[PDB]
């Protein structure tokens, strides 16, 4: 009794940030999941600031590797032995599915792979792609590979960074139909199993759908599907970090204030293990005063009836 | 008397950011700063959570631009024509130097122009290259120019995104003589002056420097200084804004400590303006342990010795 206050940040949408990718947020969407598995690793925390899955602290972390690079002979293709984010060794015995930050959905993204050379400084930088459906695709294994532009100038050996930009679409795959961001990749490869995963999520009160924190991830070549939905934005992860303040039940209710009105434009259950739901019925772009932002007004239990959003 | 009590977060140096480029932190260094003008303007945020300068909250942001392009006949160069961050019109009213999160040094800044098509979803990305130093560089006027690998791919009149990678060093520049991380831009252009800056900053007790949050930026090409050191980690901006904690004096005190041995490493000014200085004379990279932190202990005066570093 008398636990420390919980509470969200006072941010509004657009100054917040994908915990998902390294791009800010644009957009609250609901929808219903019921034909899909949400179940990302990155945007994942309690309310009382336990990190999930792939969670760290730093949006600027998010899809970018570290490492050195093994030239594919024949190819413009390269593996990337992963490296810890500090440049040490990587460390594969953590209980977590893959390095803090990796990518947690399939798709083909695409960036930049910059790398120094120690003795004289100097430096390349080279468009790369990653695939997270490859079946070498193996960061728990500390190993990645890299479709770039070139069979020659990468030195092994060297740092070398991988900087994500945005996805793209080919193959002939079908328009909009990749990436797919609630497949999760197989961190050790092909035919291995997930180990440490933050669980699935979903609505399970009659009538409710969660809440998505939506940005439109950049395409780089084809017709990708852009949308990129995460269950808490990246600040609110930070917050209850460092706040650490006890649940005092299941569910706070949140609700979102104008500040233009004074009015409350919805409410919604913010769930302990960290995701949101609301009462909508549908497929919903919500239209926010872009100075909205999200009040805790009370601890509720998780059979609370939420006024219609 | 009795104010909020000011706090600084519990974080290390490694799970921060650098606020004026989208990348980690890596390390703390101290040196003397006599010879130059420190006046970033990303980073920048009073105690008391006044965010100054052209400093907004997310990393992600920094040295992003978006807008849309117009080619430049005959060569591989486009005119960008900014927008806000959230695709809206670009207001320069605002009494900002520039748009919030631009470059604040003089360097070329390598990274990818992403395009997407309004009626088909079609994608386009490809290298990009902006020169602040140019002449043409205006962001505050929303004009600024990217030098591409492409002149006919970039269509006219739809949403374009920048998205930092590194720097390079090129046109017979000396090595390592840029960027200059230093030297601001003139936002509006050649021989235009800058306004609304938040000021220079310089250790002002005897026997003080500055102390810097320092990042390795990735080089792209050539041989490029990549030191980046900005004056607050980007969680501190974010930390105080939320807090908004006032000043009970123009310096809180801060100890660094050691959890592996209970001990304090250093201590430090953080001055409410928003930089902090150690008790040191010459250039030395700080050699901490990689879960150390810092915590506020008291407010002071301007005066104070400090012990040491
Ligand atoms: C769908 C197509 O994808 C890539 O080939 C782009 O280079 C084209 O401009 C177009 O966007
Ligand atoms: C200093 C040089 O810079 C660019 O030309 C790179 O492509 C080279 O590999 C070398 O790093």
């Amino acid at each position: 009794p008398g636990s420390k206050p919980f509470s969200v940040p006072v941010l509004t949408v657009e100054e917040m940030t994908n915990s998902r990718f390294p791009i800010p947020l644009e957009k609250l969407f609901t929808g219903p999941s019921s034909a899909f598995v949400v179940q990302p690793q990155n945007g994942r925390c309690t309310t009382d600031g336990v990190l999930l899955g792939t969670t760290q602290l730093s949006p600027v972390n998010i899809c970018t590797f570290r490492g050195d690079v093994t030239h594919i002979t024949g190819s413009r293709n390269y593996t990337m032995n992963l490296a810890s984010q500090n440049w040490n060794d990587y460390d594969p015995t953590e209980e977590i599915p893959a390095p803090l930050g990796t990518p947690d959905f399939v798709g083909k993204i695409q960036g930049v792979l910059t790398q120094t050379t120690r003795t004289d400084g100097s430096t390349r930088g080279h468009k790369a792609t990653v695939y997270t459906g490859s079946a070498d695709f193996a960061p728990k294994l500390g190993r990645v590979q890299f479709e770039t532009d070139t069979d020659r100038d990468f030195e092994a050996n060297q740092n070398t960074k991988f900087t994500p930009v945005g996805v793209i679409q080919d193959g002939g795959t079908t328009h909009r139909n990749e990436p797919q961001q609630w497949v999760l990749p197989s961190y050790s490869g092909r035919n291995t199993h997930n180990v440490h995963l933050a669980p699935a999520v979903a609505p399970t009160f009659p009538g409710e759908q969660l809440l998505f924190f939506r940005s439109t991830m950049p395409g780089c070549s084809g017709y990708p599907n852009m949308d990129l939905d995460c269950l808490l934005p990246q600040e609110w992860v930070q917050y209850f970090y460092q706040e650490a303040a006890p649940a005092q039940s299941d569910v706070a209710l949140l609700r979102f204030v104008n500040p233009d009105t004074g009015r409350v434009l919805f409410e919604c259950k913010l769930h302990k293990s960290g995701y949101v739901t609301v009462a909508h019925t549908g497929q919903h772009d919500l239209v926010i005063p872009p100075n909205g932002y999200f009040r805790f007004d009370s601890w509720v239990n998780q059979f609370y009836t939420l006024a219609p959003m």
